[PDB]
Formats: C-alpha cells, sequence, structure tokens
C-alpha cells in the first residue's frame, strides 16, 4: 500500500472533553499514534507513518509552525508517496493556503481536521482521518496543490474556508467549489485549481527561519484606526484590511493605510465579506494609493500570500501581480 | 395610498459612475428626490416623503448617524405609516441592527442599498427601491424589526448579512433565512424574528449624543496583540474578538484581552466565521474570564449590540444576558 | 425525565452494512431497541419507550404509514411528552410535512434519521437520535409543528428538504431557514413557520383509510404527455406538476393536464427548482387554466397538501387558497 | 473587434410584460437584432451578428431546436469567433449540457438568459447579454466548453443549474463552482470541468434528425409506476429515474424500471435531490438490474447524456462508463 506520512499538529481531531454528550473539549489530548490506532482501518488502505510536528489548537498556529511544516514536507517528500496534516479547524485555511505556495512537493498533500473533538457521540475524526489518508494515497491527488479533505469533501487550499463555526459541514471552497467527493473510499476528481500552487510559485522558505510581519484590521461602521496605527508604529511590513463590502475601508482607517503605504508598508484590500473577490476598479483607486487588491483572498488568506510576496518584493504593483496570479 | 418617509443616507443607490459598463463609481452623487424621481412607479403604492439625512457611503457610517436615523424615526413614527432608509451595502447590515434595538415604532422600517450604481446596465437600485417600499407600505411589516430589503427579499435586521462583495443577491440572513419574499409587489411572510427588538429593547438612545467604545480585533495564525493593546491603552469600554472558529482567541490576542476584562473592559467572542454561533462552552471558559459569547451574532453585529450593552451595564454576566435576548 | 416515544419507521438509521468504510448499505437491520439502546445516554435526558410502527426505507414510504403515523400520534399524545420518528432520509421531507397537517399533538414531534448507516465510520445516527430527544424533549419544541432534528438543527417540517445525497448536513429549510440550532444539548429557537400546522388545520386522517390520489409529472425539454396522460387515465384525482423555472409545463404536459383540469382533475403547478416559488403571475393563467400555484412547496410537499386538500375540496380556488394557508 | 454571432431561441431575455412592476410576462415578444440594438454598447467590443434559430419559452425547448442548434454551431465555426446563444432560463441548464456534448466548435459557445423579462424594472437581460459577449470574445473562454453566463458568473453547461424558479442569481453550478466571474469586463478563470466535452466527446448529431426517446419518472412517497409503464410501453429507449435520496426508487417503480431494463430499456437512475451525485454502492446494485447511475447529473442532464448514449450502445455498461466520462 501507499506509505503516507500524517504530520501532526494538534487541533480538535486530537482534542476531547468531559463527554461525548456535552460539547467542552481542550484541543491536543492525544498524540499521533493514538489517533492512527483509532482508526485501524487506515491499515487496510496506506502504511501509514505518523509524526507529532506540536501540539496546539490551531489559534495558536503561527509562521514558525508553518515554515517547520513546509521545509518538513519537502524534506521528506523523496520520502513518502503523500501527507496528511492533521490540524485544528480554526486556522486550517490559513495553513493550507501557506503549505499551497510554499510546499515544492507536489505528492498529494492533505490537511484534515475535526470538527467534533474525538470524545463526541458520532465524531467526526475517525472517518475524516480515513478519508483524507483515501486523498493522500490517491494518485489523483498529486499537482492538485495543497488540499483540505474534510465531509467527504477534496477541497484546494487556496479556496477552501471555514463557513460555520460548529458544523461538520462547515469547510468549503466559496468562490470556487471543490475539487472533488469521496465516496466509498473513491474519489471523482471535476476540477484542479487554476491559480499557481506550489512547485511552480518562487516563494522559498526553505532557508526563511521567519516570516515578514503582516497584520490584519477590521473595518465596520465608526471603525477606530488605533489598530492600524498600532502595526504602523510597530513597523510591520505589510497590513490587510478586512474591509466592507468591496473591500472598503472606514475613513479614518483608509488614512492610516493610505499614509503607510505611501511611505513604505504593503497594504493589502481584503473583505470581510465571506464570498466574492475584493475588486480594483471599484471604488478605491489602488494605484493612487499603492494598495493592491486581495482578489477571492479573505483577510488571513490574503496575509498569507503578502507575507511570502513581501519576502520577494516590496513594491505595490508587484505584489499586485503576485495576488493576481497565486 | 400610505405615506412613506425615506431617509436618505447616500450609498451605491445614489451613486454613479462615468460608464455603464465600467464598474468605478463613487457614492452619494445623486439626491433623494432624484432616486424617487427615478422610480415614479412609487406614486402608484405610497405617497412618498423623502429627506436626505446624510450622503455617505456606508464604509464611512458612524454612531452618529446611527443616532440621528435612530431619533428622527422616533420622533417621525406618528408622522408617517412607514420608513425607507436608502443606504450603502457595505455596512447596511450594522446600521440595521441598530435601527432594530433603537427604534421604537413597530411601522415598517426598511432598509435598502444597491450592489450596482445608478448608472450600471441592469442597474439594481430602481426595483429595490421599488420593493423597499412596497414593504415598509405592507401592514404585515409592522412589528417585524429593522428590515432590510433586497433582492425581492424581506431580511429581519439581526441576521441580514452582506455575503458576497458584488453580488446583487448578496443581503442573506445566514443563520435563520429570510422573513418573507416579495413576488408582484406582495410579501409572503412565512417568518418573523424571534429576538426582542424595537419597542422590546431596553435601548434608549433619545438622550444620547454618544455610544460607548467598541473596537474589534481580528483574529488568524501569528496575530499580533497590538490592535487589542491599543484598543485598551484608548480606554475601550469594549472589545469584541472576530476570533477563529468558534470563538476562539489567538494566545496573545487572548492574553491581552483576558487581562482587560479582569479591568472592567467588556470583552465579546464573536467570529471571523460567517455563520453559526459564537458559542458558550466549547474551549474558552468565559465564566472564568468575563467574557460573553455574541451567539450568530457576527463581530459588527456584536458591536452594535456590545455598544447599547454597555449604555445599560458593564456587568459581563448582564451584557451576556444582553447577547442571549436581543 | 420526559417521558418520549420512539416510534420507529425504519430507514438507514436503523441500518447496516458490511462495513465501516464503504458506502454500501441495506435499510432496516436494527429494531427499536436495539436502536434506542445503542445511545444509552438517551435515558439520561429521557424516559424514552420505542415502537416499531414499520421497518421499510423511506423510498418505500406510503399513505398507509402516514395515515398510520398520524392516528397513532394522536391516539397516544395524552400518554407521552414528546415523539420522535426514526425515519429513512429519502422521503422525510414528505412524512415531516404530512404529520405537519394532520397531527393534532402539539407536543413535541420530531422526525430523524441518519445519512450513514449505523455500521460506519463516525456514523451519524446515534447524535442525531440524541439530538432529537433533546427537542422531543425541549418543551420550547412545542406549537411548532413537526419537526425534523438532522445536523444539531431544528427545521420545520413544511421547509425542509433534503439538498444533497449524501452529505451528513443534507437536509436544510431551504426557503425559511431553520428554527433553531441545537448546541450542547440546548436549542436556540429564534422562529417558528408562519404557515398552519398540527391542531390550526382542517385535516382529519383519524376516520380516513386511504388517501386522494395524487401524481407527480416532471417537466423537461422535449417532456413526454405519456406519463401525465396515465394518471388521467387512471382517474387520479390530483397532479403535481414539477415543472421547469417558475413553474412552467412542457407543451404537451400543459395539453394533458389544461384538459385534465377542464374533467375535474386538482392540477398543483410545482417546480423542479429546489428553492423559491412557484407563483401566480408569471407565464400561466392559473385562473384560465383552474390550476393552483404550489407556493414555496417542492412537488412531493405540494402532493401532500393536494390529496389533503381533496379531502375537503375539489375547487382549485378552494385549494389555491389552501395552499395559501398550509 | 471580435465577431461573435448571437444565435436566437427566445426566453424571457426576449419577452416583454405589460407592466414594468407586475411580474407577468410573455416569452418570444422581441427579436435578436432588437435584443442586440438595446444593448449598443455590444458594438465597443463585438461585432455581432444576431440570427433568430427560434423563437419559443425554453419550457417548450425539444430535441429539433437541439440538433438544429449543435449543427448550427458547427457549421458556422469557421465563420465566427465565438457564439452567444440567448435562451430561456427554463431548460437552459439542459440545452446548455446539450450543446456541451455534441457542439465540436472549440470557441467560445456561451449561452445566455434572464429572469426579469425586458420590460421590466431592474431588467437583468442587457447587461447578461452583455457579459455574455464579453465571455465569448474572452479567447480564455475557448476551449471551457459551452458556458452558461448569468449573474456575473460563468458557469459550465454540465453541472450549472437553475437553482431558485425566480432569483437572478439562480443559476449555479452546484457541485463543482463556476468557471469564473466577470468584474469590469474581464474574467478570471480559475476552473475548467475535467468532465470530456464538445471535441472530446463522440457524440455526433450531424446526420441525426431526431435523437432516441429518454423520458423521467418522478419518485415520491406512493409514486405510482403508471408514468413509468407509459412510457415503457411507447417503446422509450432510456428511462431516467428523478429518484428518491441517493437515486433511490419507490418499490413499483423500481420493478417496472428492473423489468424494462431487463427488456433492453436502458435505465438511469438520477436524483431529485438537487446537489450531489446518485452513486452506485449504496442500496442499489446496479449491475443486477442493468441500471445506470447518474452520478451528479440531475434528472434533465442525465436525459441529455443518456439520448446521447444511446446513439452509440444500447449495453447498461458502456452507458455507464459513458456517464463516468462525460
Amino acid at each position: 500500500l501507499p506509505n503516507i506520512t500524517i504530520l501532526a499538529t494538534g487541533g480538535t481531531i486530537a482534542g476531547g472533553g468531559d463527554s461525548a454528550t456535552k460539547s467542552n473539549y481542550t484541543v491536543g489530548k492525544v498524540g499521533v499514534e493514538n489517533l492512527v490506532n483509532a482508526v485501524p482501518q487506515l491499515k487496510d488502505i496506506a502504511n501509514v507513518k505518523g509524526e507529532q510536528v506540536v501540539n496546539i489548537g490551531s489559534q495558536d498556529m503561527n509562521d514558525n509552525v508553518w515554515l517547520t511544516l513546509a521545509k518538513k514536507i519537502n524534506t521528506d517528500c523523496d520520502k513518502t508517496d503523500g501527507f496528511v496534516i492533521t490540524h485544528g479547524v480554526d486556522t486550517m485555511e490559513e495553513t493550507a493556503y501557506f503549505l499551497d505556495l510554499t510546499v515544492k512537493c507536489d505528492k498529494p498533500v492533505v490537511m484534515v481536521g475535526a470538527m467534533r473533538p474525538s470524545t463526541s457521540m458520532s465524531a467526526d475524526g475517525p472517518f475524516n482521518l480515513y478519508n483524507a489518508v483515501v486523498t493522500a494515497a490517491d494518485k489523483a491527488s498529486a499537482n492538485r496543490g495543497v488540499l483540505v479533505v474534510m465531509n467527504d469533501t477534496v477541497l484546494d487550499g487556496r479556496d477552501v474556508t471555514k463557513t460555520n463555526t460548529t458544523d461538520v459541514a462547515t469547510f468549503k471552497s466559496v468562490n470556487y467549489g471543490p475539487l472533488g467527493y469521496i465516496h466509498n473510499g473513491k474519489i471523482d476528481y471535476q476540477r484542479t485549481p487554476a491559480r499557481k500552487h506550489t512547485s511552480d510559485t518562487p516563494f522559498d522558505v526553505s532557508k526563511l527561519n521567519e516570516l515578514p510581519k503582516v497584520g490584519i484590521v477590521y473595518n465596520y461602521a465608526n471603525a477606530s484606526d488605533l489598530p492600524a496605527k498600532a502595526l504602523v508604529d510597530a513597523g510591520y511590513d505589510g497590513i490587510v484590511s478586512a474591509g466592507v463590502g468591496n473591500g472598503n475601508l472606514y475613513k479614518s482607517v483608509f488614512d492610516t493605510l493610505a499614509t503607510a503605504a505611501k511611505t513604505g508598508t504593503a497594504v493589502v484590500r481584503s473583505s470581510r465579506v465571506p464570498t466574492g473577490a475584493t475588486t480594483q476598479d471599484a471604488e478605491v483607486d489602488d494605484a493612487k494609493y499603492g494598495f493592491v487588491a486581495s482578489g477571492t483572498l479573505n483577510p488571513q488568506k490574503a496575509r498569507v500570500l503578502l507575507q511570502l510576496a513581501l519576502t520577494q518584493t516590496k513594491d505595490p504593483q508587484q505584489i499586485q501581480q503576485i495576488f493576481n496570479q497565486y
């Protein structure tokens, strides 16, 4: 059977709580072996090898776990047939996107999580992990970029996002849809992201021990500009705006950001709106402010890309081209 | 025909562009009489009295337009049979939630906007105004709280949210659905919000010239606690966190807010996630920290209720009671 | 603890497959006791009594089980504090509606299924059933009509429909939304169906042993009139048309029906389209044809309402009014 | 500018109604010339040549218009740069899919319709047509198969379906997402159907004057088997089943289909469930019966593929492999 490596980072899939009929739980109560031994069917589909990379709740995911993860996938790619990275649901969409642009290993790279902790009744973790391996083991998964497999669905790392705070069906690719659906151990892939991923990108965190500082500001009515200023005073390399509607900023936040952009800070306009592209050629003249419109990339994902882009360039027109290709 | 007061605030609906086939536009280029003079069919269903309250794009909505609108409607309630607020789409969902709680008139109060400026080919403002007037003039709409009428659909101001950055069908009550749908100038109503609104709320802004300071901090991987710390230094009365997953906070952010709470800063846990409730009984001990769980209230809606909750109390336990009633 | 009656009809929830990782299966493999006894946590929230009414797959569901369930729930309303009906997922939305119009018991009546067989990994039935009891046991679930509890969501029996062929989250009230969400054994209800249900309807099946014959014919390009002709030829009482777009019929189908209507057959124009209403005032002159527009009711739900109206009247306009209130 | 040929078939796009605020209307009240002239900006992006193929409501679409339509794009492929087919929205997803399997012209073939009649307020027709021409004129649209452009979204003819009976944003590719989004005249493609279309299909209707006889039967509780027998007695070559749940059939329907299959009749199992695949390896042993699982092809789309499969083979297995490829 395929040799599949399971890089365990923690999350709800490893979390347990008081009971099955109680929602309480804490992340990372089990290790990579227990997860695997708990799903002995894995043994009929892949020759599994587990490794605990970290054991955090993804709310605490950070650049170091990211660098570490990419370096690890790239370094052991040549050694295994595919990967499964067990992770919490909270920031999984951010990590999947980050690996999607820094992982040069085009062998199946699947991320999997669980909305219910391992202790719950009808826990989703087992079958999720089982299905995740079904995907990391399918040859047709190679070259699709880094994937997220949840709820019998194979989702591309760039478009996948967490849609609902508790639903087991929460992961969906909200703008462009899923790449495929799994049924009875089989996947019918009918799509692949056209954006450039993995080996077709220039991002190389192999020698990177740290990613550039990129923060996120929220826009809403009567939005304060303290947050944006706080990030600017601390010298952030970039700031992404979780803007209102089609990428718009509260006037005072727009002020701080325009000052920022004109004095060096990379500034990306994204939106707090869940679906749709933050387009240019709407109300904002990005060209005039040196702002970059983020496309279908939501705030946290636009931060992933800006950080990597900032590793190569500081120019708004350059970053924009990157946001237009990746 | 019934008397409907149209309180104009600006927005795309009252905005234009140099082209009908180009996406660029500037808001607030149109006057209420012009918006109203453009939809002469209005005269066949209502005796319309337009008054331009302000002219801004809703990205610039602030507490004063809220105070103004709240009071204006409250004062003029007996002088008219309903209201229609022409508002930008960016923050229409926050303004509707604020009016929903501060307005004491149970006559149909309907908000309306446009995703396409007045100039665009197939501009949606026209029929949206017709339909919003159809709604404010339907006696069945009374007592349903502040409504948002968009795309032939009547939505409650609490649950209604902008779902897509550009789609005309963007406004959706993502958790509980719409109250009704408009076909041929008639509305089939099959739902009404159960959370207490309008006359049933304890919020009286009639004497208020200002609302408490409530900022929103965003959560993502490697999140900077700078924004949160800036909000606490500025003396913010409350901080709504747009957390990850089910209201979870990044380590540093959590720490800053957990401390802010210990010193009286009301802290609400919301979610960057689009649908679902940031529940209590998951991974955060709201009780140990003095945090309130926002429920289905997204960051920006949670901020509306917090400011108002903050007009009534500072006690997290009571604020939490507020977040469960309204 | 509430005394809850579990009337089991069979379906996937009490079905089984040879494997936890194979999608294959057969319905009606488990009895009610085995079923109930497999979620021993049930006895901690309720005093469950189970009764097998039938043990079929809902694909073969039919008039007699509907009448049997209806009589049984009505006869027994007095002995218990609420009901849970385990049912297959295929036609659960039809029975839910049927019982929503014929059950005069206003104590909680909850339907439940499982998309995965009891034998599968991360099988959904157990928590589904647990949550179905948490609902039938909530006093707040009373007077909401018949409900369907699936995926942590309470959905009114009228609007709820099977949205996906295999997704555990398939069940959704597509037009108006869920009534409430279940988190940690508690339900935050924010809605209730506005149409007349249960004790507010004039349908009494208590003395009925059969229900008027109502068939559904599908419309599509190059639609055959043969199926509609067969229904008319067999002397059907009502024919629901699953039309194209806004209730439209293909010419030879529109023909058989305009005539059938002319000769005393009730004809409801519904739609193959999954959401939205088949309205009056589009392209078809219901008046001229004596056609009843189904409203937001999908073909099969329209069948449920037409059979029951057909027990009261044969008059197109009386029927249309029934379609406008139930 | 590109030479785009507009072939008209009628539909709401060319339908007028007595009022711009009355939902009432009739299709086929405008001609291609008028349609084209109505949106004169078309002239700024293409050299439009209108050709009125037919003038009907798509609820009346048939094999003949489909054969003619395929034959016309095929023959005139060399004389133009792209094709935009105006069409009624009712059976649009059907024609879109017919042409997707029979058209060998890989130059942009784009279908467009409108939900609001031309005479209406905020008519969608104008900009839909404009955007459809943008699409047909973008060389990026070549090779994606036949497209459907509605509500600023480029959708593939295979997965596209009418989701709401009245919403202008009703067209969605429910299972795999849209190919791209149009903003300010530019399309951001991020996907293309992986299933085989146009020239990669062995379907050729160039010499065909009639398609095989395939009808659809509906399944619901107590489903009559009359409609299925009607089609059988009439010698239908194929029977698509709009089944309950995962392609399941009401007992008596099952029997008629099973027996008809045994006598050569091709029986394809689809589902009335709007999204998801009708799979094999569930409750029905397709092989044992000579039935074909339709996959994600809804009943009407599966009727398209079956008629075509039926022009090549009559063998269940060959027909099944066709359903796994096209």
